[PDB]
DNA sequence: ATATCTGACACGTGCCTGGAGACTAGGGAGTAATCCCCTTGGCGGTTAAAACGCGGGGGACAGCGCGTACGTGCGTTTAAGCGGTGCTAGAGCTGTCTACGACCAATTGAGCG
């Protein structure tokens, strides 16, 4: 891959998810997860 | 009775709208020089203005009759939902060419002879 490493945020990542598909990924480092504890959530 | 629901009620960040600050430099505001203008104002070939004598036809009937109105028949009109699924705008991105910038020639307006 040309660059390697992507920094986001969580209120982005679920509106651009459509775009951060069209790259695949060799490790997802997730930081404070504690962001993700509702699956109700649209995140 | 109980699981768990629908507010209460708030700060997360997104979006764009919307304001004010400090800069350049585009252009607005101040001015003469002077011209050339809107304007004032007499001139006589030409038509607004109104009678008299008059031509073209406006005016008020009688009633014929080629069309006009009602409003129900009956068979042809669009309604109507909801199946599939191609079109359609979003929108992400070029891949340039096309109209709009930067440097300087043919043709014009100004000067007066």
């Amino acid at each position: 891959a040309p660059f390697h490493v992507v920094i986001t945020s969580y209120q982005l990542v679920v509106q651009d998810v459509k775009y951060f598909q069209r790259v695949k990924w060799q490790y997802m480092v997730l930081d404070e997860a504690q962001a993700l504890k509702s699956s109700s959530s649209v995140r």
